[PDB]
């Protein structure tokens, strides 16, 4: 049920308190100064029912395939491994991952063409826009 608009490659274009975002979930000081300096882009891609999503940077890239609404295992960027799953909420893709006892939020949602992603993790929100390519 995913919209195809989202299908694509994505390149962030900006991004807002994604610092204070990775410092919630852990991240350390020299792995953020890297990470607020990364500039990914992000492939989205379908296959029958498996969607997949791809991250690539220079710093470290990372990938994963799921089906709505089926938990997985995902290695995150930052090399936590969580329990995710993905929904469909209003147009909305959002990611849920967890791991420890703690969870973070990834929705991405389509704005005049722009994909935006709200990361939210202990009531700390980073937005960051990511432009078709
Ligand atoms: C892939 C770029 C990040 C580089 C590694 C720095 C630490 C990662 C922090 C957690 C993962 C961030 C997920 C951001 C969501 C997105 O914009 O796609
Ligand atoms: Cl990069
Ligand atoms: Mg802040
Ligand atoms: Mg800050």
């Amino acid at each position: 049920g995913m919209s195809n608009k989202f299908l694509g490659t994505w390149k962030l274009v900006s991004s807002e308190n994604f610092d204070d975002y990775m410092k919630a979930l852990g991240v350390g000081l020299a792995t953020r100064k890297l990470g607020n300096l990364a500039k990914p882009t992000v492939i989205i891609s379908k296959k029958g029912d498996i969607i997949t999503i791809r991250t690539e940077s220079t710093f470290k890239n990372t990938e994963i395939s799921f089906k709505l609404g089926q938990e997985f295992e995902e290695t995150t960027a930052d090399n936590r491994k969580t329990k995710s799953i993905v929904t469909l909420q209003r147009g909305s893709l959002n990611q849920v991952q967890r791991w420890d006892g703690k969870e973070t939020t990834i929705k991405r949602k389509l704005v005049n063409g722009k994909t935006v992603a709200e990361c939210k993790m202990k009531g700390v929100v980073c937005t960051r826009i990511y432009e078709k390519v």
